[PDB]
């Protein structure tokens, strides 16, 4: 199943934080 991916990478991609 999936849940966190679009949003996860939507931010994870950002090193900061």
């Amino acid at each position: 199943e999936m849940r966190l991916s679009k949003f996860f990478r939507d931010f994870i991609l950002q090193r900061k934080k």
